[PDB]
C-alpha cells in the first residue's frame, strides 16, 4: 500500500551520513526540482528495504513480447528473478500475441506471472507505440487492484545487478545511455511543431529512455493515457514522432517532472558504450545482437 | 491542495541540468534514504514556484509567543513578510497568552493571521514541550481545513533571506546549527534508557533542531501527537528528556525518516557560529541577546 499509516523502523546499525562529504563528486545526484537522481552510493538499501517492506509493497513489471520478441523472455525473466525487487512482492505482466511461447520460468516465493494476450501490429513502430494504450487499459483491468507500483520496460534486455526499491516513487524516468552527457540542443527530441511531442531547442532537462519508466499505478495511468491520446492526435494529423513512444514520453516528463530520475546504471548497452568510470554498476543492459 | 490532478507546466527557459557536474562539491545533498538535503544551489526556485502555485498551495506557519516572548513577534512577522513563501497563500497562527500584545503587522495580499489564545505554563520547559500538544490539537480545530502544509518554528528569530516552497514535503526536519559537522556519539540525544526519547550511541542520522520542522498537516499531526504521548509517558515515569521537545523530535525522526532535510541555512545563530563558507545564504537566524 502507498500513503498509509507507517509503523516505526526498528533499531538499525549503519554508517552515519556525512553532512560535509558529497555522496558523489562526479555526478549530479538531485534534479533542480529536488528529485533524487539514483546512482550507486546515493542510497542505503537496508533502510529503503525496511521502509518498503513495512508497507507490504507490491511491484508490477510490464514487458511486451510480440512476434519474434518472445525469444527474449527466458533470459529476461530468469535474470529478473536474481536481481529485481528480491524480497518484495512482484507481479510480472507479459503482454504477448503468443501465450504458448511464454517460457516456464521458476519463480521465487511471493512472485507471480500473468500472461496478457493482445493483438500484434504489423509495424514495429506501432507495436512499440501501442504499449502506451495497452498499459493504460490494464491500469483499470487489474493493476489498480493488484500492485502499488508499475515498472515498464523493454524485453530485449537482461538484469546484471540489483534493481530494487530505490527506484520506487510516484513517477520516474531513466537517463538514456546514449545522451546523459549531451547538451539539450543535441537531444533527439521531436523538433517539428506540427507534432504533439514537439520540444524547442531551448527546452528540456534530460533525454529519457523509452525502455524504462514507471511509478505509482495512478501516475503511470496518467502518463500512458496522455502519451496515447497525443499519439492519436499526431496520427489524425498525419505525423509520427521521430522516436515514437519515446518522443512522447520525453514531452510528458518535461511538462510533468518525475519525482526520481534513474541513472544510466538502470539502462545500458555495453557493446555500444563500454563500461565508463561513472558507472559503478551495470544493472539492466541490452542483449547483444 | 496536495496529491490532486496536476496541470502541465508552461514552457520555461532555464539552464540545462548538468548530469556530470555535482550541484555541490562540499556537502551531502541527499540522505541515504533518498530525501533531498536542501542547500542553496540544489534547487531552481522558478520551477518549484510553478509546481506549487499550480496546486494553489497554502502554507500555515505556527509560532508560540508566551509571556515575555510576545516582544519577538513584530520582527518575526515583518521579516516573514519579506522572505517566507512570498507569492503563495500563507496563514500565520500565533499562539499566545496575551492576544492584546500581538503587534498589528501589515500583511501582503493572500496572507492572513489568526491569534490562538492558550494557557501559559510556569516553566519554560513546559511552555516549549506543550507546543506539541497544542499543534496536534489544532490540526483538527482548523489546520486540516485551512492549510496544506504546516511550518512550526521558534519566535525569537528573524528571516534574513528566502524561505520558500523548496522546503515543502510530507515531513521535514532541519539540521541543528551546532551539530551538523558532529559525529553521532557527540549528539546531545537523550541517553537514558528510562526515557521514551532514548537513542543509543550507535544510532542516529542527524541532530535535528526543535526550532524548525514541518510537513503536510497529516504528517505534522502524527509527529506532534507521537511526541506529546511520549512526553506524557516520561512524565508518568518521573523523567524529563535532556532537551525536552527537541529530544522527542529527534527520536521520532530517527524512526520515521523525513522526506526532506533542511540545511543549517534554515536555522542559524550568527553571533555564536559566524558565517562559514558552507553557508551561501543565512535564511532564518537567532535574534541576538
Ligand atoms: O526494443 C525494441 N522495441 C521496443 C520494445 O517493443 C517490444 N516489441 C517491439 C517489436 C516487436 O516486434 N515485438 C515487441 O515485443 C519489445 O518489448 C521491445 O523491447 C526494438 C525495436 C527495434 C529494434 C530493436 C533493436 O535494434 C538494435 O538494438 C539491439 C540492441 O542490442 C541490437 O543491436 C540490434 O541488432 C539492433 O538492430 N529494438
Ligand atoms: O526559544 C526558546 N524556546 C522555544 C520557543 O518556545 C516559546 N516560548 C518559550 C518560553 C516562553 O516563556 N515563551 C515562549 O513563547 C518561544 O516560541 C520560543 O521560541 C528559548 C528558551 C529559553 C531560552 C532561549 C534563549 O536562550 C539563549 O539563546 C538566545 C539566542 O540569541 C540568547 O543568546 C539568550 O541570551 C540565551 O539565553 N530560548
Ligand atoms: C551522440 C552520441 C550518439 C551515440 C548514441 C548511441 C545510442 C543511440 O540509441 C538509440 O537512441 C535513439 C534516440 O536517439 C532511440 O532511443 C533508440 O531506441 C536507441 O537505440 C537503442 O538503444 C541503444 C543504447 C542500443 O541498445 C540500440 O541497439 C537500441 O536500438
Ligand atoms: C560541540 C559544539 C558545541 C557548540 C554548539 C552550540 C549550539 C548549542 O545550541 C543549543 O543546543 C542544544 C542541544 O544540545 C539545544 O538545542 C539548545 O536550544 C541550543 O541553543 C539554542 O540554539 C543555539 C544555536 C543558540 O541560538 C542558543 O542561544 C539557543 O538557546
Ligand atoms: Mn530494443
Ligand atoms: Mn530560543
Amino acid at each position: 500500500a502507498i500513503g498509509e499509516f507507517m509503523v516505526s523502523l526498528p533499531r538499525m546499525v549503519y554508517p552515519q551520513p556525512k553532512v560535509l562529504t558529497p555522496c558523489r563528486k562526479d555526478v549530479l545526484v538531485v534534479t533542480p526540482w529536488l528529485a533524487p537522481i539514483v546512482w550507486e552510493g546515493t542510497f542505503n538499501i537496508d533502510i529503503l528495504n525496511e521502509q518498503f517492506r513495512l508497507q507490504n509493497t507490491t511491484i508490477g513489471l510490464t514487458v511486451f513480447a510480440i512476434k519474434k520478441y518472445v525469444a527474449f523472455l527466458k533470459l529476461f525473466l530468469e535474470t529478473a528473478e536474481k536481481h529485481f525487487m528480491v524480497g518484495h512482492r512482484v507481479h510480472y505482466y507479459v503482454f504477448t500475441d503468443q501465450p504458448a511461447a511464454v517460457p516456464r520460468v521458476t519463480l521465487g516465493t511471493g512472485r507471480q506471472l500473468s500472461v496478457l494476450e493482445v493483438r500484434a501490429y504489423k509495424r514495429w513502430q506501432d507495436v512499440s507505440m501501442r504499449r502506451m494504450e495497452m498499459i493504460s487499459d490494464f491500469c483499470e483491468r487489474r493493476f489498480l487492484s493488484e500492485v502499488d507500483y508499475l515498472v515498464c520496460v523493454d524485453v530485449d534486455m537482461e538484469f546484471r545487478d540489483h534493481v530494487g526499491v530505490e527506484i520506487l516513487t510516484p513517477l520516474f524516468g531513466t537517463l538514456h545511455p546514449g545522451f546523459y552527457g549531451s547538451s539539450r540542443e543535441a537531444f533527439t527530441y521531436e523538433r517539428r511543431p506540427q507534432s504533439q511531442a514537439y520540444i524547442p531547442k531551448d527546452e528540456g532537462d534530460f533525454y529519457y529512455g523509452g525502455a524504462f519508466f514507471g511509478g505509482s499505478v495512478q501516475e503511470v495511468q496518467r502518463l500512458t493515457r496522455a502519451c496515447h491520446q497525443a499519439m492519436m492526435v499526431d496520427q489524425a494529423n498525419g505525423i509520427e514522432a521521430v522516436w515514437h513512444d519515446e518522443s512522447h514520453l520525453n514531452k510528458y516528463l518535461l511538462r510533468h517532472k518525475p519525482t526520481k530520475v534513474l541513472s544510466p546504471e538502470y539502462l545500458w548497452d555495453q557493446q555500444l558504450l563500454g563500461w565508463p568510470a561513472v558507472l559503478r554498476k551495470l544493472r539492466f543492459t541490452a542483449v547483444p545482437k
